[PDB]
């Protein structure tokens, strides 16, 4: 029952090509599926543990569960043969955090605001279905030949966090929405680090004492209030995601409202 909404792949429709990370108990592989479409490969190796095989067909399972143009495609799983595996889509411009920082100031405002109405709309799907996310970040987002993006989970980030979840454990769709704020940041900066080379510890008391990231260059106004309002340190005062859904939708459908950009602060002076 834990995989209804997924389908069972044989192993011969599978061929591993190369390896791309490692999962929790085995290796991610890049690879081929026949039924060839590329594809990611999630092995779990002999000798994993009860807990390693319950939380590894659950995310099967979830992921099964979900069918959303910005929620990364399962393709099925291999439970029924050792070693098992999660079968996703493969992305061929890959993780956006990368993707950004390697075509700097290639992309038109609207696209960029368009890449972050489909995470937010990924992310008002998994909310919705009860689903947090809990490690939202650029480096976890895949972006597909159409620039859609589509909200994934690689595994393991202060620097993204909520205060909330930092603090106390406390991660809700709202500590999620704090992440959005970042993400919205690292887009409009094409994959800038967040808080630069502020350490971790630095970059909690500033949160605390009240500071927030600047403004990227060439923004627009209502980019930037939108991510600072994910960005409340109460919880209950920030935007849900049907929220920050509607307001990107509305600010696309009306591109002239982008015009407006918000100020940005020269850290440099040069006069000429
Ligand atoms: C195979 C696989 C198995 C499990 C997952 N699980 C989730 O994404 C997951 C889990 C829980 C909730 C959610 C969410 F709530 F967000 F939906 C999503 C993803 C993939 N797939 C990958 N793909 C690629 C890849 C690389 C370059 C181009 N294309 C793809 N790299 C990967 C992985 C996995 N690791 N790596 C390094």
């Amino acid at each position: 029952a834990v995989l209804k909404f997924t389908t069972e792949i044989h192993p011969s429709c599978v061929t591993r090509q190369k390896v791309i990370g490692a999962g929790e108990f085995g290796e991610v592989y890049k690879g081929m599926l026949k039924t060839e479409v590329p594809v990611a490969i999630k092995t779990l190796k002999a000798g994993y543990t009860e807990k390693q095989r319950v939380d590894f067909l659950g995310e099967a399972g979830i992921m099964g569960q979900f069918s959303h143009h910005n929620i990364i495609r399962l393709e099925g799983v291999i439970s029924k043969y050792k070693p098992m595996m999660i079968i996703t889509e493969y992305m061929e411009n890959g993780a956006l955090d990368k993707f950004l920082r390697e075509k700097d100031g290639e992309f038109s405002v609207l696209q960029l605001v368009g890449m972050l109405r489909g995470i937010a709309a990924g992310m008002k799907y998994l909310a919705n279905m009860n689903y947090v996310h809990r490690d939202l970040a650029a480096r976890n987002i895949l972006v597909n030949s159409n620039l859609v993006c589509k909200v994934s989970d690689f595994g393991l980030p202060i620097r993204w966090t909520a205060p909330e979840a930092i603090s106390y454990r406390k991660f809700t769709s709202a500590s999620d929405v704090w992440s959005f704020g970042i993400v919205m940041w690292e887009v409009m900066t094409y994959g800038e680090r967040p808080y630069w080379e502020l350490s971790n510890h630095e970059v909690m008391k500033a949160i605390n004492d009240g500071f927030r990231l600047p403004t990227p260059m060439d923004c627009p106004s209502a980019i930037y209030q939108l991510m600072m309002q994910c960005w409340q340190q109460e919880r209950a005062r920030r935007p849900k995601f049907a929220d920050i859904v509607s307001i990107l939708d509305k600010l696309i459908r009306a591109p002239d409202s982008l015009k407006t950009l918000a100020d940005f602060d020269p850290r440099v002076s040069i006069r000429l």
